[PDB]
């Protein structure tokens, strides 16, 4: 059972009201011949416009909430909505566009899934609470058949033109006015109690519905979001690379074994309490330290309350040398504390908006992480950029312009001139923690920290 079936039951009861006498008995089948889409008996790689929930949650990339509010069905014009915040008008003769006809709406619902898109995924899924109007109203954009690659690349095909009778994928799709084998996923199907804004408002204070399409599109997309990747949490299942994934998790290591280094040269802290994934190995493996761990899963809900972490009855003093977070998420850090905290208002092609005002983080594995709060680090300062470095100076072996620098902390620094190996070194590190910052990542010390205590290593 990899694909869903054409002939799995689909329950029509949310549809009633915009389909009345609608069949209680329906199929998949059914529904997408009174969508208006031929299937014509097609195994070329496109087996039903409709998805199953696992294969929704491996392209959560692609997720587009979609929904249509009927503002007077070929009679009135038609309000559609999308989770980007887009609302076209269109008729049958939070962006709010006037009434215009279908032929010029669907070419801005390609340019507006293409530019959306083309970096995230190689499709879109319409993330559907299902009335009526959204399944009846896909046939004026929607163009279905087999599976094909683009006019200009080797990607598969998201677009059709009518004008040009040829197909492209986002990157490629100027000017191009239909969608193309699209697919769609109706959250209803899941089994919930009483409408949209009831289920939603449970999990997420931060969307409202100032009663618009593109409103209840968001609504249903962060429902989708919560069910899939809040409650329900699969950290096995693996996302393409579409970006800068591996700099970032190379700078990440980097810049960990660095600040803990250096925290634990400058303070010697005779016991670190590492607080986070049940699979992490020490960072710093020569340090001196009393290393030791405790476990606890990315948080994805909300995050941790110290006292349940560190309270109910390890040295059980968490309060003798440093305290470790990184990547553990809570209310409130002790003061003696070194963090690296994801900063979910980022805006980048990794970071796809979640719930309740987290994020969700897809880079290797898909983790929905709780909301920003500024108020969890009172008890720490901003941890400031700084290179350390106690390895020989030695080039061995890119040109040379002398670096000149307040934070290379180094022996031919204090010496008075960086050598070229700590300058390639320095160059290497500043660009990782560059980058580590710009993916959303925030870095956080105990307020005692101060690099002017690692000159004093270099007797
Ligand atoms: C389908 O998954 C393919 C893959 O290898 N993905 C991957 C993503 C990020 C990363 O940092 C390393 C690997
Ligand atoms: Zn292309
Ligand atoms: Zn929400
Ligand atoms: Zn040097």
């Amino acid at each position: 059972p990899t694909h869903l079936s054409v002939d799995t039951k689909f329950k029509t009861e949310g549809l009633c009201v915009d389909i009345p006498g609608i069949p209680k008995d329906m199929t998949y089948r059914r529904l997408i011949s009174m969508m208006g889409f031929k299937m014509n008996y097609q195994v070329n790689g496109y087996p039903n416009m409709f998805i199953t929930r696992e294969e929704a949650i491996r392209h959560v990339r692609a997720w587009i909430g979609f929904d249509v509010e009927g503002c007077h069905g070929t009679n009135l014009p038609l309000q559609l909505g999308f989770s980007t915040g887009v609302n076209l008008v269109a008729v049958p003769t939070p962006l709010m566009y006037k009434g215009l006809p279908w032929n010029v709406v669907r070419i801005k619902i390609v340019q507006m899934l293409s530019d959306t898109l083309k970096n995230l995924s190689d499709r879109v899924v319409f993330v559907l609470w299902a009335h009526g109007f959204e399944l009846t109203s896909m046939k004026y954009f929607v163009k279905i058949g087999p599976e094909r690659t683009c006019c200009l690349c080797d990607r598969r095909a998201t677009c059709f033109s009518t004008a040009s009778d040829t197909y492209a994928c986002w990157h490629h799709s100027i000017g191009f006015d239909y969608v193309y084998n699209p697919f769609m996923i109706d959250v209803q199907q899941w089994g919930f109690t009483g409408n949209l804004q009831s289920n939603h408002d449970l999990y997420c204070q931060v969307h409202g519905n100032a009663h618009v399409a593109s409103c209840d599109a968001i609504m249903t997309r962060c429902l989708a979001v919560h069910e899939c990747f809040v409650k329900r949490v699969d950290w096995t299942i693996e996302y393409p690379i579409i970006g800068d994934e591996l700099k970032i998790n190379a700078a990440c290591r980097k810049v960990q074994h660095m600040v803990v280094k250096a925290a634990l040269l400058a303070d010697k802290f005779p016991v670190l309490h590492d607080i986070g994934n049940p699979k992490a190995i020490k960072c710093v493996p020569q340090a001196d330290v009393e290393w030791k761990f405790y476990d606890a899963q990315p948080c994805s809900d909300k995050a941790y309350k110290i006292e349940e972490l560190f309270y109910s009855y390890h040295s059980d003093k968490f309060t003798d040398g440093v305290c470790l977070f990184w990547n553990c998420n809570v209310d409130r850090y002790p003061a003696n504390s070194i963090v690296c905290r994801f900063d979910t208002r980022v805006l980048s092609n990794l970071n796809l908006p979640g719930c309740d005002g987290g994020s969700l983080y897809v880079n290797k594995h898909a983790f929905h992480t709780p909301a920003f709060d500024k108020s969890a680090f009172v008890n720490l300062k901003q941890l400031p950029f700084f290179y350390y470095s106690d390895s020989p100076c030695e080039s061995h072996g890119i040109d040379y312009v002398p670096l000149k620098s307040a934070t290379c902390i180094t022996r031919c620094n204090l010496g008075g001139a960086v050598c070229r190996h700590h300058a390639n070194e320095y160059r290497l590190y500043l660009d990782a923690y560059n980058m580590m910052i710009s993916a959303g990542f925030s870095l956080w010390v105990y307020k005692q920290f101060d690099t002017y205590n690692l000159w004093n290593t270099f007797t």
